[PDB]
């Protein structure tokens, strides 16, 4: 049982991250070919991280559980975020509790009303920023205002978004957003030191709380005089009960509340713009024909069965820009117990590493991985892993692929795009979630004339 083979090191302290940082794709497949292996070893700043780019070898990853490949330790830099005590922060059957309260509120189920709900918002905002013939604007941007307004509009009901409309609610989480350093999954020193920055979450978590707590005495002193039939996102929340019998605390909703809207906020959005760029560009007319035919029969007022049911093609468009350039590149797991992975052994310590980014780029379960086409399958089973698996499977992606397709069939039936430059944008690999070059996505809407 032999280590996997480890990329020679040519900075001392350092290690590999620079040259990893500049290109992370190149990096990982010159370290693949170079050393002909898929599974193998580099080193980031002292720290061995053993990364898994055999797809053959997925389930070695995706499988293991919390006790022998554990999340907290990797994922504990967003705690200022999530609260201190929530998520993987939390004893791993409360953090396990807790999950599964987030995945009830968001099954298809819940769904009911999700999809005019997201149209009267998608339209709101065409009808404000998109409402000329012709106009220039930037995707990017715009799908991630339409994708916040959607996310409220679905998960929060009146009373709450009119103390905290999606406007407000995007500040905030930029607030929170702005104190992370995933730089300290790699130097954990980084999570005990004070810096200019750390306050700034918790300001607005405080008051994100201060909100919460208001809307909920609210609602209890209209309970005393009504059925208040409705629910949201939060009603649900407040009404878990652990397996102890004792209900969630209001850090806990809060944490969950954001950590919902924080996680599918860059990642649909991103997925959003990538399907638009795709679909709008001159080579792909053919798959843009394909997609408006399966829009062709809907009415104005789409409904659950016509987006769940019949955009299989959509769908496709979605899963398929996610695979080509994934939101998510590292997967990250610390190593608790020695562990089998193909033809090697992995120790105890390593922080272990599975990449969609990689695994979306293996030749034989994607021939011709920089080209996208909405039509191909998998090649090896489990290649895909844009939505990860097992344990730490995505619970959001049925809804965030709900906001995504209803996003698409919006635009494209009262829209026409033009890129404004040759190629597709390309990616932009220097931040902390991966999306098509801002800069790059400026690009011209059409108002249709039928
Ligand atoms: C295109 C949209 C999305 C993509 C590409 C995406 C991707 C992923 C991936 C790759 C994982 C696995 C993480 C890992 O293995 O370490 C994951 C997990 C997760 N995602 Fe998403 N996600 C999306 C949307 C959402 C949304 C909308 C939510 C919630 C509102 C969400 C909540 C989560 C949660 C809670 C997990 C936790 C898995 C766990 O630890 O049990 N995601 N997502
Ligand atoms: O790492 C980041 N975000 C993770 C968080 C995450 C990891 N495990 C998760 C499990 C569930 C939910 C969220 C996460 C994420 O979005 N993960 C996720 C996981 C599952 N589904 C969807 C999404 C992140 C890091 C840095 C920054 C940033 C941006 C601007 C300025 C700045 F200073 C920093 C933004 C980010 F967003």
């Amino acid at each position: 049982g032999k280590l996997p083979p480890m990329y020679p090191v040519t900075v001392p302290i350092l290690g590999h991250i620079i040259q990893f940082g500049k290109s992370p794709l190149g990096f990982m497949q010159e370290c693949k070919r170079q050393l002909k292996s898929g599974i193998f070893t580099i080193n980031i700043v002292g720290k061995r991280v053993t990364i898994v780019g055999d797809p053959h070898e997925h389930s070695r990853f995706f499988l293991p559980r919390n006790e022998v490949l554990s999340p907290r330790e990797v994922y504990s830099f967003m705690v200022p975020v999530f609260g201190e005590g929530v998520a993987y922060a939390a004893p791993y059957p409360r953090m396990r509790e807790q999950l599964n309260f987030l995945a009830e509120e968001l099954t298809i189920a819940k769904f009911q009303n999700f999809v005019p709900a997201i149209q009267h918002e998608v339209r709101k905002f065409m009808a404000a920023n998109w409402d000329k013939d012709e106009g220039e604007i930037n995707l990017l941007e715009d799908c991630s205002t339409m994708i916040i307004n959607t996310a409220c509009q679905c998960l929060f009901g009146e009373d709450l978004r009119k103390r905290l409309d999606a406007r407000r609610f995007a500040q905030l989480l930029a607030k929170m957003e702005s104190s992370l350093i995933p730089a300290a999954v790699f130097l954990p020193i980084l999570l005990k030191l004070p810096l200019p920055q750390s306050a700034r979450c918790h300001e607005a978590r405080t008051e994100l709380q201060k909100i919460l707590s208001e809307i909920i005495i609210a609602r209890k002193a209209a309970a005393v005089n009504k059925d208040s039939s409705t629910s949201d996102l939060l009603s649900g929340l407040l009404s878990a009960v652990y397996r102890d019998g004792t209900p969630m605390s209001l850090h806990e909703v809060c944490g969950m509340i954001v950590a919902a809207m924080f996680a599918g906020q860059h990642t649909s959005s991103i997925t959003t713009t990538w399907s638009m760029l795709h679909l709008m560009h001159p080579a792909n007319v053919k798959h843009l024909e394909a997609l408006r035919k399966e829009i062709e029969e809907f009415p104005a007022q789409l409904n659950y069965n016509n987006v769940m049911d019949e955009m299989p093609f959509a769908e496709r468009c979605a899963r398929e820009s996610i695979r080509r350039d994934p939101p998510l590149l590292m997967l990250m797991r610390k190593v608790m117990a020695d562990v089998k992975v193909g033809s090697y052994v992995v120790p105890k310590g390593d922080i272990i590493a599975c990449s969609p980014l990689l695994s979306h780029h293996d030749e034989e379960a994607f021939p011709e991985p920089r080209r996208w086409d909405p039509e191909r399958d998998e090649k090896v089973e489990g290649a895909f892993i844009g939505f990860g698996a097992g344990v730490h499977k995505c619970i959001g992606q049925k809804f965030g692929l709900l906001q995504v397709k209803t996003i698409l069939a919006t635009a494209f039936r009262s829209y026409d795009f033009q890129l404004l430059r040759d190629e597709v944008p390309d990616p932009d690999y220097h931040t902390m979630v991966v999306g098509p070059t801002a800069s790059q996505c400026r690009v011209k809407y059409i108002r249709r004339k039928a």
